[PDB]
């Protein structure tokens, strides 16, 4: 069971939605935002604030910001399929003062 330091962990069923929640600090405010999905040791970019996303979820995920609160971002990500399982992280700037957040997608998926 081992995970990242403090993950957050949603669970779905297959061909549902998940909005992921991605806390920052005002630091980061101004900055790049960004879900990006893990491999062993490489992040691919799922979404960002520049409008870039990844072929496999364009027209599935979206990054939006809610009212005036101003120290967090979301991602929503639709039509859920068991590829879309596993580790994500939020990030909020560039860099070692990025604010970053681990996320664990489990996706329930037929036997
Ligand atoms: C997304 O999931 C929520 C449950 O968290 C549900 O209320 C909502 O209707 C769903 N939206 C779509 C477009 O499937």
């Amino acid at each position: 069971g081992g995970l990242p330091s403090d993950t957050h962990v949603y669970t779905k069923d297959i061909g549902r939605n998940v909005t992921i929640e991605c806390p920052f600090k005002r630091e980061n405010a101004p900055s790049k935002k960004s879900l990006c999905k893990k491999t062993n040791q490489s992040c691919e970019l799922v979404i960002d604030s520049t409008e870039k996303v990844n072929p496999s979820y364009i027209g599935r995920a979206k990054l939006f910001m809610k009212g005036t609160d101003l120290t967090v971002f979301y991602v929503n990500i639709s039509h859920l399929t068991h590829n879309d399982a596993g580790l994500y992280i939020c990030q909020a700037g560039e860099g070692p003062s990025a604010d970053k957040k681990n996320v664990d997608l489990q996706v329930l998926a037929p036997e």
